[PDB]
């Protein structure tokens, strides 16, 4: 429903925006969020959704926000209020400068260097499970790749056993889409209880995996607590679980459906990288955001303390103000323009692995299966949250036209 509008909002700006159930939704997921940018619509608009928040609708303001940390905290990221009071990951929940020296630690665990280093593994498997799937003629690409193949990665480095990604994948689903079934709370009490056992675990036997790493690691020179370091690998598990899973299905859609951009990347793959880049502008996915820690006024509205502001950073890339024609896909666009893996102090520390997964992606399944569509009469269905996704993706090919490598 939607709640009173408080009295310091003026009335002119509300804009009742669902993040988790957007109006236009059917139109893809993009899309629906795109309704933010129409003609008419302000900068900064209130939602009285989700117990009310504000949004930043075009790029511009969108980074702003994120580079001013000091009005714009991380303390309470996530709308519904309740969730972001309850969410307290490392290092996300914090500013700079308290920030930082978690930061490093955790990009020591998922960084360049990193990735790198699961180069081969990362390429093994993508062709293990598309050679596979290759004869078939046939899959559901959500559950038969998109989830495997990022998930098995990140369970490696994590040294995670597999059998144990349906639970995990549950807890992390209700943290970015709930069904209702639990809380942000209960899925993140859930998941700390995951861990609990396993980092105790690591701590006295110290492995090579990434929560073992984390867990027996050290913040500027200090070691790091049994608690912190479950508030961390939270953190990597959510990260590693969601957003590349979902950005795949979003970007095979696409491919599924224009025959001519997989040409394009099929006569010259070459301009993989830059596709990739392009898909992820288009295709953005992730939306949270910050909480006022005073009032201020800001592009001539006074916001208040406390206040939510949601950030989204699917908008920036889609904002006509950013990119001509930002709904086009355009591989060869100029200046690829976007906040997809975020911005500001936060900037995303697993983008590196993202990219190694997506370019790997597209190389891999286009080599093999160039030739696909969307299964006949399928309606596509799009969910909308922290982070947006696709819930299922019901592909069909004749492997007539596939060729193993
Ligand atoms: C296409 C895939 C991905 C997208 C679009 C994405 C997007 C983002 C965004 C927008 C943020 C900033 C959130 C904020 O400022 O509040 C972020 C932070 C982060 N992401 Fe990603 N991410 C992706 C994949 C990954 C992967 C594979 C990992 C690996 C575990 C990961 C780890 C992290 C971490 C640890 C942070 C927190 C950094 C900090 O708070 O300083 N991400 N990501
Ligand atoms: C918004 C995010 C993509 C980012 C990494 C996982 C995520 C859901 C967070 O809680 C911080
Ligand atoms: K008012
Ligand atoms: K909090």
């Amino acid at each position: 429903n939607l709640a009173p509008l408080p009295p310091h909002v003026p009335e002119h700006l509300v804009f009742d925006f669902d993040m988790y159930n957007p109006s236009n939704l059917s139109a893809g997921v993009q899309e629906a969020w795109a309704v933010l940018q129409e003609s008419n619509v302000p900068d900064l608009v209130w939602t009285r959704c989700n117990g009310g928040h504000w949004i930043a609708t075009r790029g511009q303001l969108i980074r702003e926000a994120y580079e001013d940390y000091r009005h714009f905290s991380s303390e309470c990221p996530f709308i519904p209020r309740e969730a972001g009071e309850a969410y307290d990951f490392i290092p996300t929940s914090m500013d700079p400068p308290e920030q930082r020296q978690f930061r490093a630690l955790a990009n020591q665990v998922v960084g360049m260097p990193v990735v790198d280093k699961l180069e081969n593994r990362i390429q093994e498997l993508a062709c293990s499970l598309i050679e596979s799937l290759r004869p078939q003629g046939q899959c559901n690409f959500t559950e038969d790749y998109a989830e495997p193949f990022p998930i098995r990665i990140f369970m490696l480095l994590a040294g995670l056993p597999e059998e144990d990604i349906p639970h995990l994948k549950y807890l992390t689903d209700q943290m970015t889409r709930p069904d209702g079934s639990m809380t942000f709370a209960e899925a993140k009490e859930a998941l700390y209880d995951y861990l609990i056992p396993i980092i105790e675990q690591r701590r006295q036997k110290p492995g090579t995996d990434a929560i073992s790493i984390v867990a027996n690691g050290q913040v500027n020179g200090r070691p790091i607590t049994s608690d912190e370091a479950k508030r961390m690998c939270g953190l990597l598990l959510v990260g590693g679980l969601d957003a590349v899973v979902n950005f795949l299905s979003f970007s095979m859609e696409f491919l599924a459906k224009s025959p001519e951009h997989r040409q394009e990347l099929i006569e010259r793959p070459e301009r993989i990288p830059a596709a990739c880049e392009e898909l992820l502008r288009r295709f953005s996915l992730v939306a949270d955001g910050r909480i006022l820690t005073s009032d201020y006024e800001f592009h001539g509205v006074q916001l208040k303390k406390g206040d939510q502001i949601l950030l989204p950073q699917m908008l920036s890339g889609l904002d006509e103000r950013e990119n001509a024609a930002p709904m086009h896909v355009d591989f060869s666009r100029q200046k690829v323009s976007h906040t997809t893996f975020g911005h500001g102090s936060h900037l995303c520390l697993g983008q590196h692995l993202a990219r190694r997964e997506i370019i790997v992606t597209l190389k891999e399944w286009l080599t093999r299966i160039p030739d696909f569509s969307i299964a006949p009469g399928a309606q596509i269905q799009h969910k909308s949250g922290i982070v947006s996704g696709v819930q299922a993706l019901p592909l069909v090919w004749d492997p007539a036209t596939t060729k193993a490598v």
